């Protein structure tokens, strides 16, 4: 489908991807998370807001995930959570380490 090429290859082409939509505070903490350790060149965020695909968008991240709901996270094509992990991930260290280990956070 339309909607499983876009999220298939948004997530293969890029390393950081985080599906969201405005009314949404895990969106907005799970951006908030990724930009503390990243520059936003290197974060790709797909906002469902405005698009007419966002219920095949998130039928298609149920079927790849386990749930529809945003936000859903993935970091180097692979699922990492749905909100509020990511947060959770950030505080406790983890994000960090999934971040490094994928090459796009330096050691500091």
């Amino acid at each position: 489908s339309a909607a499983k090429q876009l999220v298939d290859s948004t997530i293969s082409g890029n390393k950081v991807v985080i599906f969201s939509k405005t009314y949404c505070p895990y969106c907005v903490k799970g951006k908030r998370a990724l930009e503390k350790f990243l520059p936003k060149s290197k974060i790709t965020a797909i906002e469902l807001d405005g698009r007419n695909d966002g219920a095949a968008i998130q039928d298609y991240l149920l079927e790849l995930t386990g749930g529809r709901s945003v936000p859903r996270v993935f970091i180097d094509g692979q699922f990492i959570g749905g909100g509020d992990d990511t947060d959770a991930l950030a505080r406790n260290g983890k994000l960090e380490v999934m971040l490094r280990n994928a090459g796009v956070l330096l050691e500091h």
